[PDB]
């Protein structure tokens, strides 16, 4: 249906409970999208309509690819 800007989402390996308002945190397993990613080692993803910063090695990176049309594959060997 609609669409507009995609970002990233990274999966929660365990539960982090943030100790500081602006620390992000989140149950194991979870869905966490990524908004700004402060550095290779702090993470700014969105939760429960919340946004902070958390280590990106508590959760785990995902680049998947969905409702793929604009680009495939045709002429191959042939």
């Amino acid at each position: 249906g609609s669409s507009g800007s995609s970002g990233r989402r990274a999966k929660a390996l365990l539960d982090f409970e943030r100790h500081d308002d602006d620390e992000l945190g989140f149950r194991k397993n979870d869905i966490i999208t990524i908004i700004s990613q402060k550095d290779e080692h702090c993470w700014v993803g969105e939760l429960n309509g919340l946004r902070g910063w958390f280590p990106a090695k508590f959760v785990e990176v995902l680049d998947e690819r969905s409702k793929e049309y604009s680009i495939a594959s045709g002429p191959s060997s042939g």
